[PDB]
């Protein structure tokens, strides 16, 4: 108990200049528990899907959760590997 | 008409889903756009991340059928 | 006696360079730390990104394999 | 006139590298298709595989600019021969 968990997160963002800059300050802050991270741009919907797997802790995945879902024009889904 | 989809799946390390997956992925080719699959084997297990362009038919056979399959979870997220 | 290694394919849209192209990356799944699969519809072809840990003559054996394949194109990059 | 090419990055770890590399990739945002970054922590070092879609004096330029920042290796490969 108490080691770091898999966690999945869904991110889409309305890919204007603000929404973006925003989302990636964020996500270079929290890039050390980063694994992967898959940015597929939606062209057709001015907006932008970005896959992340990460291994963290309560504390850290919290915190990210809670910070992109204070961004506007960004909904997020967040999913523990179980 | 066709939207966008996020579908996560997340599968048991056991020969039998992994083929099963594959075979049901294979049979939907045509509706996806990217595929990523990125194995966790610290945990016995592969992440698979798609993004599809189809309809509501499509999108509700593929996820049942995965969501079918011994040791696979699904999740489907519309891009709105 | 394990190195990274990134393999680019790209991969002409005929049945059997698909379907040859992932029997030979089943034999080597061992050792696939990440296998990302792009479409390109408008130019009928496919793109796959891998990385790999393994060692020098495997990553020859299945570079040398997926060259021999009509219709692919394959780049090998160790990552040193 | 717009072509397919398939771009693989290698960096270091270091402050200045991965800001020079994702400046830069801002920069070439428009014209980007896929992104996928994969650290490899074992060694210190961040693998990117970019898609892109666009012209000749464009793909020049990235791959052009990737080529000078020290820690970083590209390989840019077109889609079609």
């Amino acid at each position: 108990h108490m080691e770091k968990r898999f966690y999945i997160l869904t991110i889409v963002v309305e890919d204007r200049e603000k929404a973006y800059r925003q989302v990636n300050e964020l996500l270079h802050n929290f890039s050390e528990d980063i694994l992967l991270r898959v940015g597929y741009p939606v062209r057709e919907e001015n907006m932008a899907i970005i896959f992340l797997v990460l291994k963290t802790d309560n504390d850290t995945i919290g915190a990210l959760s809670g910070k992109l879902g204070q961004i506007s024009g960004v909904r997020v889904k967040t999913v523990p590997l179980k």
